[PDB]
């Protein structure tokens, strides 16, 4: 209904966002130290993406807790002042002030 149509609009506007370049798709633990077991349940922008198409979303507070959830494994697992950690504070301040323009 009306509210997974903003869902849309949130989530383009984060894959296509600068500093979305951390979240564009699943952390790959074979290649990030500790990621397997630091962090419980991964999630990105890419799964998102898959489960809106598919109609997975049955209203907009479970897409707002995916997103959420990406930023906070980005807090858990990242340092503040890191590469990786100074993007995802970016991505979320965008999200929650996004998310607050409809809601
Ligand atoms: C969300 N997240 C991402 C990383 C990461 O190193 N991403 C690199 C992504 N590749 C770089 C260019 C192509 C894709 C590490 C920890 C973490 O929590």
């Amino acid at each position: 209904h009306s509210d997974l149509t903003f869902c849309e609009i949130i989530l383009m506007e984060m894959e296509s966002h600068d500093a979305a370049w951390p979240f564009l798709e699943p952390v790959n633990p074979r290649l990030v130290s500790g990621y397997r077991r630091i962090i419980k349940n991964p999630m990105d922008f890419s799964t998102m993406r898959e489960r809106l198409l598919r109609g997975g979303y049955t209203s907009s507070e479970e897409f707002a807790a995916d997103a959420l959830l990406v930023f906070d494994n980005c807090q858990t697992f990242n340092e503040d002042d890191s590469e990786v950690g100074k993007a995802g504070h970016i991505m979320r301040r965008f999200f929650e002030s996004r998310w607050e323009e409809f809601y």
